[PDB]
C-alpha cells in the first residue's frame, strides 16, 4: 500500500568514497542527486543514474523499447 519515502533517508558510503554514478533522489531538491560510492556500506537511497533514479523515487517515464 503505496510506496515507502526512503527518497528522504541518508544513506552512507561506507567509511569511504570514490568516483561512481551513484544517485538518488532528493526530497529538497525535488530531483535526482549524484553521490559518491566505492563498495565498503550502501543503504536503500542508491542508484545508479538518474533514470533508474527517476523512475523509482520520481514518476514513470516512457522507457520500454
Amino acid at each position: 500500500k503505496n510506496r515507502p519515502t526512503f527518497c528522504n533517508l541518508l544513506p552512507e558510503t561506507g567509511r569511504c568514497n570514490a568516483l561512481i554514478p551513484a544517485f538518488y533522489y532528493n526530497s529538497h531538491l525535488h530531483k535526482c542527486q549524484k553521490f559518491n560510492y566505492g563498495g565498503c556500506g550502501g543503504n536503500a537511497n542508491n542508484f545508479k543514474t538518474i533514470d533508474e533514479c527517476q523512475r523509482t523515487c520520481a514518476a514513470k517515464y516512457g522507457r520500454s523499447s
